């Protein structure tokens, strides 16, 4: 993709779903993703 980034498209406090397919910007206060609905985890590469 455009734009090599090694940081995503958010912050250090706002989080992005584990999962590479949704990346949904989160709240923050987000123990669960904002579209999925899916916990906050580390989640592989
Ligand atoms: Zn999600």
């Amino acid at each position: 993709g455009s734009m090599s980034t090694k940081n995503f498209r958010v912050s250090d406090g706002d989080w992005i779903c584990p999962d590479k397919k949704c990346g949904n910007v989160n709240f923050a206060r987000r123990t669960s993703c904002d579209r999925c609905g899916r916990e906050k985890t580390t989640g592989p590469i």
